[PDB]
């Protein structure tokens, strides 16, 4: 599996910080055929970002609309992302489906739109900590994958994300030894679902709290093929993130 | 008051479609001192279609986070929309409180965001046909202006819009008359919940369906200052529909 390093940069940038932080990233010599790198910058700040990064990042959107266009006051249609040759896209991500209350069917429905329209999908989803206690990880992961699993036709273009919300705000560190045997799990519901060859093939990355000193430990896991990476990508030091891919 | 006409392209346009179309919105020979044209891009769109259009034309964004600069994937904060000198904000749009089940309280958090970011907000709201028929309008209207009425101190900068839910999809169709009745009603709303001078200062939109055909009848109207417009502001024939503001 080629490796998949993930900056989302969530609601956090200025046109300054950008130019300054793609200047960094620019300076990292990586070949985009051995590990693919991805900055998710704000939908405002796209054209500036996709402008200042090199040709080696990918670049892509943090959500997208479960409505083609029409009148949706406020949404970003994937046939738009598609006119703009937005390559990635971020689907499911704990923050939308806490705050926004986006459900499984959201999900699934922007996975379909993202497709049909050539758009490649990074989605996320995870168990809480109540869950977790109460012994429902696999439980609560088989629904969530097997809710827009089956749509996946082409497993380099769509990437999952195991966020541990367990591990969020609550206190406690998955360890990568506990991560790796989540992914491993996950890797199985998508053999028992899509097969074993698409199994093999789809890469299954970590989105919890992701730094420079961890990130080795993570990526070195058998079934952890990267990071969706939080406030850390907002550091000129994200280029050693990449370099544990490298 | 000064007049305000603006573009809500909702979930519209292609990078073609946007340079034809501003490329006509240019040919309009107006003076933004007297009147204010605002055009609402897609979030994604946005650049594009500032760097077309003439200064003349004020722009904003569809929809702006009730939350501020952090973890919160898909969102635009207010602190980024003033970064990029992003002047307008549209907050409360009937859609959004439909798809995306946005509250009196988001609209509140919103607004207050936007105004402590020196953003100027377009604030929507508007009755049902259940709660016209139970003849409720104003005391539905009343609720949803008060939700957010009181963050309001500079009364320019703070800009309603009566959205005629009971009119819109329903077989229904509101007549400017009709519509200057409730536009009479808010600004008296406004007026006891703010003071006289700052009711005489609001302006205040209709933001149903209009076009060529009925844009002057509605803006002829006493107590309406202009337009929300949708479909029609999609159109080169919008241009017509500024011209009624003239």
């Amino acid at each position: 599996r080629k490796y998949f390093v993930a900056a989302n940069w969530k609601c956090n940038g200025t046109l300054e910080s950008i130019k300054s932080l793609t200047n960094s990233f620019n300076n990292l010599d990586f070949d985009p055929s051995k590990l693919d790198v991805v900055v998710f910058p704000v939908s405002v700040h796209y054209d500036h970002t996709r402008k200042l990064l090199q040709s080696k990042f990918s670049t892509g959107i943090q959500n997208v609309s479960k409505f083609g266009n029409g009148s949706y006051t406020g949404e970003v249609s994937a046939e738009i992302a598609k006119d703009l040759n937005i390559e990635y896209v971020i689907i499911g991500h704990f923050e939308r489906r806490k705050y926004f209350h986006e459900t499984d069917e959201d999900v699934r429905e922007k996975l379909q739109a993202s497709l049909k329209n050539n758009l490649k999908a990074v989605v996320s989803f995870g168990e809480s900590l109540e869950q977790r206690e109460q012994n429902k990880t696999i439980e609560v992961i088989t629904k969530q994958v097997k809710a827009f699993v089956d749509l996946i036709d082409n497993f380099d273009n769509v990437i999952l994300v195991y966020e541990p919300l367990w591990a969020i705000g609550t206190g406690k560190t998955a360890t990568p030894e506990q991560a790796q045997l989540v992914h491993k799990e996950i890797r199985k519901i998508v053999k028992d679902t899509c097969g074993e060859k698409q199994a093999n093939q789809i890469r299954i990355l970590y989105g919890g709290s992701v730094n420079t000193e961890n990130c080795s430990s993570l990526i070195q896991q058998e079934d952890i093929d990267g990071f969706l990476v939080g406030n850390a990508s907002l550091k000129e030091s994200f280029v050693d993130i990449i370099k544990s891919a490298m």
